[PDB]
């Protein structure tokens, strides 16, 4: 498997406040997202995702995916994936509990 740093997708050590900074230009698509290290949590990651929610407009939408040391990560304990690159590609095909689904890769 691709490693993860190979993934166009991927922004490493980037922080959730320079996530927002680039998904929230009024260009991208619902849906135009990232994955990062977590800030707050360690060995963990986040999904970041552009949104337009019904009160607060424009905003980004952080997921926290957690890494089991078993090995797989997960949003929701009951849905898992042996890798992210699975996890990107399965709610790139329904939201199934985001906000909406993946959509765009940010670019860069
Ligand atoms: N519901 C939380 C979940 C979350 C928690 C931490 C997290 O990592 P970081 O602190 O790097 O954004 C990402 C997402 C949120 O919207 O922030």
């Amino acid at each position: 498997m691709d490693s993860i740093q190979a993934e166009e997708w991927y922004f490493g050590k980037i922080t959730r406040r320079e996530s927002e900074r680039l998904l929230l230009n009024a260009e991208n698509p619902r849906g135009t997202f990232l994955v990062r290290e977590s800030e707050t949590v360690k060995g963990a990651y986040a999904l970041s995702v552009s949104d337009f929610d019904n009160a607060k407009g424009l905003n980004v939408k952080h997921y926290l995916i957690r890494k089991l040391d078993s090995g797989g990560f997960y949003i929701t304990s009951r849905t898992q994936f042996n890798s992210l690159q699975q996890l990107v590609a399965y709610y790139s095909k329904h939201a199934d509990g985001l906000s909406h689904r993946l959509t765009t890769v940010s670019p860069t």
